[PDB]
C-alpha cells in the first residue's frame, strides 16, 4: 500500500474508546516540539487539511522539565481555560527554549501578563477547579495512549502519527506527508 501499518503511522494495541478525534502531545521542554510549532506549523497545516466537522486536541505532558513541566501541564490548562493559546504557546517555548527566562511558574505567569491576560484574571484561572479538571484531562489522556515521548499525534485513539518514516529533506514536503497521512488516517 501506499499508506503502511509501522511506516507512516503505527497502530494501538490498545484501542482508546471515546478519545479525541485528533489528539496531539507536546511538552514545553521538548526540542522537536519547538521545531513542530514555530518552524513546520504542524498543528495549523493539519486543520488545513482535515475534513469537515473534525476537532483537534492538544495537550501538554509533564515527564519533562520535572517540577517546571508540571507547572506548564498547569499554565496549558489556564490557556486553554482562557481560550488565549495562540497568544503564549510562542513566548513559552522561546522563553524555555531560546530565552531560557522561564525558570519559575511566577517567569510563565509574566508570559501570560505580558501577553495581555490580567493579572486577577490568570491566578482565578490558576487557582479554579475548572482548570485542575483540565490538568486531569491533559493527564489522562497522555496515560490512556502510553506515552512516554513526545511530540506524538493520536488520531480517534487508535493510530499514531510515525514521523520517522517520512522524508526529511524538505520541510514544506514532510508537513505535508504529515498532514495527508493524519487525513488519511482520519477517513480511515
Amino acid at each position: 500500500a501506499q499508506y503502511e501499518d509501522g511506516k507512516q503511522y503505527t497502530t494501538l494495541e490498545k484501542p482508546v474508546a471515546g478519545a479525541p478525534q485528533v489528539l496531539e502531545f507536546f511538552s514545553f521542554f521538548c526540542p522537536h516540539c519547538y521545531q513542530f510549532e514555530e518552524v513546520l506549523h504542524i498543528s495549523d497545516n493539519v486543520k488545513k487539511k482535515l475534513p469537515e466537522g473534525v476537532k483537534m486536541t492538544k495537550y501538554h505532558v509533564n515527564f519533562m522539565g520535572g517540577d517546571l513541566g508540571k507547572d506548564l501541564t498547569q499554565a496549558w490548562a489556564v490557556a486553554m481555560a482562557l481560550g488565549v493559546e495562540d497568544k503564549v504557546t510562542v513566548p513559552l517555548f522561546e522563553g524555555v527554549q531560546k530565552t531560557q527566562t522561564i525558570r519559575s511558574a511566577s517567569d510563565i505567569r509574566d508570559v501570560f501578563i505580558n501577553a495581555g491576560i490580567k493579572g486577577e484574571e490568570y491566578d482565578a484561572a490558576w487557582n479554579s477547579f475548572v482548570v485542575k479538571s483540565l490538568v486531569a484531562q491533559q493527564e489522562k489522556a497522555a496515560a490512556d495512549v502510553q506515552l512516554r515521548g513526545v511530540p506524538a499525534m493520536f488520531v480517534n485513539g487508535k493510530y499514531q502519527l510515525n514521523p520517522q518514516g517520512m522524508d526529511t529533506s524538505n520541510m514544506d514536503v514532510f508537513v505535508q506527508q504529515y498532514a495527508d497521512t493524519v487525513k488519511y488516517l482520519s477517513e480511515k
